[PDB]
RNA sequence: GAGCUGUACGUAAGCGUUGAUCCAGAGAUUUCCGAAUGGGGGAACCCACUAUCUUUAGUCGGAUAGUAUCCUUACGUGAAUACAUAGCGUGAGGAAGGCAGACCCAGGGAACUGAAACAUCUAAGUACCUGGAGGAAGAGAAAGAAAAAUCGAUUUCCUGAGUAGCGGCGAGCGAAACGGAAAGAGCCCAAACCAAGAAGCUUGCUUCUUGGGGUUGUAGGACACUCUAUACGGAGUUACAAAAGAAAGUUAUAAAUGAAGCGGUCUGGAAAGGCCCGCCAAAGACGGUAACAGCCCGGUAGUUGAAAUGGCUUUCCCUCCAGAGUGGAUCCUGAGUACGACGGAACACGUGAAAUUCCGUCGGAAUCCGGGAGGACCAUCUCCCAAGGCUAAAUACUCCCUAGUGACCGAUAGUGAACCAGUACCGUGAGGGAAAGGUGAAAAGCACCCCGGAAGGGGAGUGAAACAGUUCCUGAAACCGUGUGCCUACAAGUAGUUAGAGCCCGUUAAUGGGUGAUAGCGUGCCUUUUGUAGAAUGAACCGGCGAGUUACGAUUUGUUGCAAGGUUAA
RNA sequence: GGGUAGCGGAGAAAUUCCAAUCGAACUUGGAGAUAGCUGGUUCUCUCCGAAAUAGCUUUAGGGCUAGCCUCGAGGUAAAGA
RNA sequence: AGGUUCGUGGUAGGAGAGCGUUCUAAGGGCGGUGAAGUCAGACCGGAAGGACUGGUGGAGCGCUUAGAAGUGAGAAUGCCGGUAUGAGUAGCGAAAGAAGGGUGAGAAUCCCUUCCACCGAAUAUCUAAGGUUUCCUGAGGAAGGCUCGUCCGCUCAGGGUUAGUCGGGACCUAAGCCGAGGCCGAUAGGCGUAGGCGAUGGACAACAGGUAGAGAUUCCUGUACCAGUGCUAAUUGUUUAAC
RNA sequence: UAGGAAGAGUAGUACUGCCCGUACCGCAAACCGACACAGGUAGAUGAGGAGAGAAUCCUAAGGUGAGCGAGAGAACUCUCGU
RNA sequence: ACUCGGUGAAAUUAUAGUACCUGUGAAGAUGCAGGUUACCCGCGACAGGACGGAAAGACCCCGUGGAGCUUUACUGCAACC
């Protein structure tokens, strides 16, 4: 995808628009993404090995990565990406600032 | 280029920037059955022999390779029977089986039906069975079509034309040439002769093989002489002879890059929508994203990319090559053949005045001073040269792969099959053959409390919605219930309609709505009938599905264009 | 455990049996056989409106021509009642 | 456009004008401030039909002018689905049960005890065929069981079948079947010799006990037999030739 | 007997012996009959009294009480007795 | 069979508030006419009617329907001479 895991995230359609976050996984089978702090929701479940007590926990769901655009290490603004063979590795490159987010 | 160990959740254990999972090309491995092939067999099983090796103290056990049948061929052995053949053995090559329910060539070959009966005829050389194929097959370079003049190998399309004809002259069947197009390409033998060899001895001869020569109708060739030519030139694996090897280019099979709004505000669970502003465009295809996006994502136009393998096209290499003329002694030019009789079949043509082609059986020519055809046949003329073979393209079809399209379907439709479908199920078997799609944007799939053994509920919570709670979008009718305003236990009812009190309401507001004591009148619907309430037929009820269409011809009416003209087909 | 298969087989003979099927088995195909016969054929209103007869017919509950209906167009030395 | 006159029952049937459904094209619109569909109303048109308002629903659909049709159902002993009536009706598939304890949320129906009854050339015990896990143990009670069920040939999870001698093959053949060469025949194929398959028959070596969840001539304990092999110890034979 | 043949038997010891079936039902609720169906299904064994007997009646070993019940005791129908 | 507890079908069915007599009518009426009877809802019984249910009458006729059989019907074919 175009969203890695350990990126910075600003979300742009949805209840959360406008929040920031950081990936803590993605999955592009289903195109999907996992962001901290980002859609949570309530799940009521039963006492288990796992979980030892149960409840009402409170955890984090994952939203289409279309809802995303990257934060520019340095301008720290939403960017569309863009891709330069610089060395011996492509990097991706901010298509605003025309810098090296990596 | 950052996650991964499928559907498929989950647990467990692990692996990946020292670059995994994944995508494309090329390799390796590939149990048993099945043509099944060492022998057998009731499918996926059973039992071996011969060589070499291995284990054990030795039987017992293990590994590898070979071992079917027929055809062709080489060698060897070898009977009645003397030579020899048959037979037997070994080796080397080849075949066998399947299918794309299509297309085409051949062998065999119906009936129902139509003729308003039926036998000739039709259906129809169709269905079907069997055998051969090929990517196409078949046909194909005139013993042709023709007719005051010519054409010049096949095939397919348009016309000719529903014409000429065939026909219990009934029902019906039904051409071809000329003319216009698509596509186009021509060639090898046999025989006269030459050279060599071999067998018989046909005993100095014929007859067998190999090589050269040569293939045609104005007749051509052999044969005689002239001219040139042995690679100067020409041709080629699609016929014309056949097998290889290189290089360049292109294409197919993974991919890379790729412009422009997080614009403000309103509603909302969420904006891609409304209103107000911008921008890109060789890119406003398509799909996704919480509602309808050129500017969010995958992408799109444009421009690039291939280690490996395949295809195609050029060039090289390689390979193979006599062609003109003038003569007319002698020689050659496809024999049990062409034809004829008899019996059949194919020709649009049913025996007919029946040409032309093929099959079975009998008879049976000429050969250049020769032979065939021109729809019986003769004469004249004209055209042609059989009884040997090969040949691309234009034509037919689609099990497949790639890219797309539709005034095609939308879950009783469209494939039988949108779902683990030729499945479940039925049948001894061949065979027949279903039903069955939809939570939500996201599992956030209801912690906790209460009644109950559970199932199932009532709260609480999630969500925009739970009257979306794991047959879950919507949720009609039949059918089953609970509550209630008006009527009903002296009445004879196709159940309504017209008149009409009483009681109860209050509308799309107008000479309004529900129910109805009592009074008049009144024998369902359909089909089929001279005539049906009919004791004639059909329907338990509700829902869905369910019947004059299309192609090509004819005729008539309307409309439009042109008009003694109108109009093109392929 | 085996053999005989439908233009066939078996029958101490009854048209008897050949997978609950037999004056000619079952299955698939020709095939949507053919049916001058019975049943069915789906929205509305406006104008007009029959026949159940003659002739021929392997014809008689079928057909064909005429007679009777409807739509359109014509011509008069007006022909209809 | 207006008059005048004459008309306006209708089956088979002829002629005309229209309504509504799906799709296409152009124009012009509606719609999360709620589309289609569905429900209910006392509205409009000459008919087929068409609006308006409210509930439910939660994403698409009208209008105009043209065009094209899988174009409108009440009947076919029509096809498929759903649901009634008969009706709490017929039936519940040959037979002897009773009580006391137990278990359990729950007992005529499950477990135990006692008494009674039935079969007994069987309704007892083996074993071929056929079936194919139905067998044992622990859990279970939605559906199946013509009632009930705590039970089950039912559901779930784990188990369970041991052979030199038993039955079959590695042994034999009958009927019948296949069949190298061969004979016959439009094709396909039919018949058949050598050879080979094929038991329902022939030949062939093991008995008695024990085994408390499920196997027994198979496992175990005692005592055997059949066929072979090596190793020891004696005997004997060698090409007028042991065997 | 034709043939093959220098090894052979004897006694004792120890070792070797493959593949397939094996559960359970089996006059039956497990097989053939669409069913937990009054039908059908080869063979071996099959006790006592009385008896010719595998007839008949009552019993042994062994196996069963049959997958809807209780209570009333009308017509009528069925199977029985006088 | 009947009453009680458990379980629980089917053929059939245009909608039904479903009397009798004499008549009428497609000529034999629960439903039409004129009269005569008759409070509402059931349970156990019996079969006169609903031309009761079941099976598109096997008899009879018709169709230029079919099939099996016969012969000195017609036209053929095998086989044999
Ligand atoms: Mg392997
Ligand atoms: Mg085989
Ligand atoms: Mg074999
Ligand atoms: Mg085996
Ligand atoms: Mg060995
Ligand atoms: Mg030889
Ligand atoms: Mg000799
Ligand atoms: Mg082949
Ligand atoms: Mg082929
Ligand atoms: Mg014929
Ligand atoms: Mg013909
Ligand atoms: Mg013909
Ligand atoms: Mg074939
Ligand atoms: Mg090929
Ligand atoms: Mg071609
Ligand atoms: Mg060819
Ligand atoms: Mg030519
Ligand atoms: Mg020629
Ligand atoms: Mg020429
Ligand atoms: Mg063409
Ligand atoms: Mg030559
Ligand atoms: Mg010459
Ligand atoms: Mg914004
Ligand atoms: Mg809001
Ligand atoms: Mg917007
Ligand atoms: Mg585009
Ligand atoms: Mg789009
Ligand atoms: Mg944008
Ligand atoms: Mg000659
Ligand atoms: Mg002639
Ligand atoms: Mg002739
Ligand atoms: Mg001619
Ligand atoms: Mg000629
Ligand atoms: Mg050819
Ligand atoms: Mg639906
Ligand atoms: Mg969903
Ligand atoms: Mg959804
Ligand atoms: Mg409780
Ligand atoms: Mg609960
Ligand atoms: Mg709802
Ligand atoms: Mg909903
Ligand atoms: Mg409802
Ligand atoms: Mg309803
Ligand atoms: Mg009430
Ligand atoms: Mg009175
Ligand atoms: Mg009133
Ligand atoms: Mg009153
Ligand atoms: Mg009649
Ligand atoms: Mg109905
Ligand atoms: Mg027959
Ligand atoms: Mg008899
Ligand atoms: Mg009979
Ligand atoms: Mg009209
Ligand atoms: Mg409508
Ligand atoms: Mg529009
Ligand atoms: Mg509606
Ligand atoms: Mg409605
Ligand atoms: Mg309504
Ligand atoms: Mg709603
Ligand atoms: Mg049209
Ligand atoms: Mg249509
Ligand atoms: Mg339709
Ligand atoms: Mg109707
Ligand atoms: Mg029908
Ligand atoms: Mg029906
Ligand atoms: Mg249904
Ligand atoms: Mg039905
Ligand atoms: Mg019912
Ligand atoms: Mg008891
Ligand atoms: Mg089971
Ligand atoms: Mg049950
Ligand atoms: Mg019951
Ligand atoms: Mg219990
Ligand atoms: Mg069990
Ligand atoms: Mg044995
Ligand atoms: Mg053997
Ligand atoms: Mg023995
Ligand atoms: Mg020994
Ligand atoms: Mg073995
Ligand atoms: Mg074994
Ligand atoms: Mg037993
Ligand atoms: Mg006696
Ligand atoms: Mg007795
Ligand atoms: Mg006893
Ligand atoms: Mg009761
Ligand atoms: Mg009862
Ligand atoms: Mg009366
Ligand atoms: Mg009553
Ligand atoms: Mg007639
Ligand atoms: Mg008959």
């Amino acid at each position: 995808m175009h969203v890695k895991k350990g990126d910075k995230v600003k979300v742009i359609t949805g209840k959360d628009k406008g929040k920031s976050g950081k990936v803590l996984a993605a999955f592009p089978k289903k195109d999907r993404v996992l962001i901290e702090g980002i859609n949570m929701v309530k799940k009521h479940t039963k006492p288990s090995n796992i979980n030892p007590q149960g409840g009402i926990l409170n955890v984090e769901a994952p939203i289409h990565v279309s809802n995303v655009m990257l934060i520019d290490p340095k301008t720290g603004e939403p960017t569309r990406v863009g891709y330069e063979v610089k060395g011996d590795k492509k990097v991706r490159v901010a298509k605003k600032s025309g810098e090296v987010i990596d």
